[PDB]
């Protein structure tokens, strides 16, 4: 149903939501909710964690089922995998960890896999346990999506922050 509802325009196609990600997935009935992955479809922490806790552990049996044939993804590339009961797809994006010395550069690369989706749930990439600057994430997602971003963040502090840095 894709039912977002009370999300700040950003530009013509960035929108923005202080909301945790799960909840906006129940109550938006998204076609496609991204995830914040690692190469290895390991959903243990972050974004990853909450969503894959969110199936009763269905993304991570599906993700090892995957990975044991497929082998990794690219930091900067993307698998569509089941969106089981969040959306009907969910685009798993490796964002760089720049926590973990990955070239924040690959950020481009890692936003420009939603520009095959007409329409996404989105978390900000390489946030979090990935350790990039969310005020850069926003400019890098701004610049490169093209498609219509509903981007998800629970923190009120940081979602105050993104959205008076992006109206300067
Ligand atoms: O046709 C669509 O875009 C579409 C279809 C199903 C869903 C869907 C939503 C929640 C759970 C499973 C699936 N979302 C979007």
């Amino acid at each position: 149903v894709n039912s977002f509802s009370g999300y700040l325009k950003l530009t013509d196609n960035v929108y923005i939501k202080n909301a945790d990600i799960v909840e906006e997935a129940k109550k938006v009935k998204p076609t496609v909710v991204v995830n914040a992955a690692n190469v290895y479809l390991k959903h243990g922490g972050g974004v990853a964690g909450a969503l894959n806790k969110a199936t009763n552990n269905a993304m991570q049996v599906e993700s090892d089922d995957y990975i044991a044939t497929n082998g990794p993804l690219k930091v900067g590339g993307s698998c569509v995998l089941s969106g089981h009961n969040l959306a009907k797809h969910c685009l798993h994006v490796v964002g760089p960890n720049v926590n973990k010395g990955e070239d924040i550069q690959l950020l481009k690369s890692a936003y420009e896999n939603f520009n095959q989706h007409e329409v996404l749930l989105a978390p900000l990439l390489s946030a979090g346990i990935f350790g990039a600057d969310p005020i850069h994430s926003l400019r890098v997602c701004v610049d490169t999506v093209r498609t219509n971003v509903y981007l998800a963040v629970f923190d009120k502090n940081l979602y105050d922050k993104l959205v008076s840095s992006f109206l300067e």
